[PDB]
């Protein structure tokens, strides 16, 4: 059924890291494996992205476009000037040239990954017109990314991405409980939060901030001073980005390419309950998410913020009802899934019962296939045709 030969290219969310970091447990497999060498075991050219956690959508796919293609992190002038942070960041070698050569790519995207991998999409294809504007009305230099007419996305696969935000973030101990879930991904892959390693382990890329771990710092003393610092703080940031009213603002702009195949995938790990109306976390949700997130993503509710009951059932991270696509404030479709994948829209692919963690292996769930789902999806997404045409 293969029909393309396009490579996939993996990208996490508010989590994740290079395959090097870690002691090399993986973000995309956790204590299941390493899907990446799975799907190049398999015949499916793989590779992984490793970008700022907890930077906005914008850095992540200014440093994602910079480290496909090569050369060094350009945020645009504009818009570093506007958020105060370096216009130019880190440099890479570059994973796949071919892109400088009309090659594509499919992206599977975990997590706010989904917004990341949706963004770039955007600046690949329109670039960004205040840039443009800005560049010229400055005389500064532009980014190509910021130009426009790039076509390196064949497709975009989300799975248990907040398309539409995470009521997660309203929680008033939200700052805090937060970097409790980075010490718990920490904790997942063995490491410790209150010891002062002297080799990176987990780097944050907040080149742009000029914010890194310092010697003799323990992640626990490194994040109470991200909690202060500008990557918490500011609108350019994953934790507004993945705000509701943050999501919507980036729905208002990015769009469903029509030159791009969709596909979403929505995860959850709830019960309801039946004179509340809440969900709760079921057996087997990771531990952390189930007592400190769980409860109040599946009981919060705020009329004036538009989350009515629809929006309780989740993953233990993010509501259900965010992942089918982007829909507050956005103009993109989404379909159900009928057995053929179309242009230019969300292919809702299904509800499956697994966490946050769980879907990427970080929590085990061994009732999930997981080796069976990325297989099934690579074999999904190399049937895509490149063209259509109409038929009975
Ligand atoms: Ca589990
Ligand atoms: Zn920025």
């Amino acid at each position: 059924s293969r029909a393309n030969d396009a490579p996939i290219v993996l990208l996490h969310g508010f989590t994740g890291w290079g395959r090097e970091e870690m002691f090399g447990f993986k973000y995309w497999g956790g204590v299941r494996g390493d899907i990446e060498q799975w799907l190049n075991d398999n015949g499916y050219r793989t590779y992984t992205l490793a970008v700022g956690p907890l930077s906005s959508n914008w850095d992540r796919a200014c440093e994602a476009y910079a480290q496909l293609v090569g050369g060094t992190v350009d945020y645009g002038a504009a818009h570093a000037a506007k958020h105060g942070h370096a216009r130019f960041g880190r440099t890479y070698p570059g994973l796949l040239p071919e892109l400088k050569r009309g090659g594509r790519i499919h992206i599977i995207a975990h997590s706010q990954g989904g917004q990341t991998a949706r963004m770039l999409v955007s600046l690949l294809e329109n670039g960004s017109q205040e840039e443009r504007e800005y560049a010229k009305a400055h005389n500064v230099s532009l980014s190509p990314l910021f130009e426009g007419g790039h076509h390196f996305v064949l497709s975009v696969t989300t799975i248990a991405t907040p398309h539409d935000g995470t009521t997660l973030v309203n929680m008033v101990d939200f700052t805090d409980r937060f970097f409790d879930l980075q010490k718990a991904v920490l904790k997942a892959a063995a490491v410790a939060s209150n010891v002062p390693y002297t080799s990176q382990v987990y780097d944050f890329k907040l080149d742009q901030w000029g914010l890194r771990r310092q010697p003799g710092e323990s992640f626990d003393q490194y994040f109470e001073r991200l909690k202060r610092s500008p990557v918490w703080t500011s609108t350019d940031t994953a934790r507004y980005d993945l705000s509701v009213p943050g999501a919507e603002k980036l729905n208002q702009w990015v769009k469903a390419s029509p030159n791009t195949y969709y596909l979403s995938f929505t995860t959850e790990r709830t019960y309801r309950g039946a004179l509340t109306g809440n969900y709760y976390p079921e057996l087997g949700m990771n531990a952390f998410s189930a007592v400190v997130c769980a409860p109040f993503l599946g009981s919060y509710r705020n009329a004036t913020l538009g989350i009515d009951d629809r929006w309780l059932e989740n993953d233990g991270i993010v509501n259900a009802f965010s992942m089918n696509g982007p829909k507050r404030g956005s103009t993109d479709r989404i379909v159900p899934y009928d057995g053929t994948i179309k242009k230019g829209v969300w292919n809702d692919m299904g509800t499956y019962n697994v966490d946050h963690l769980e879907v990427i292996g970080v929590d085990p769930n061994p009732l999930f296939d997981i080796r069976a789902f990325y297989l099934r999806l690579a074999e999904q997404l190399a049937s895509l045709q490149p063209h259509h045409h109409h038929h009975h």
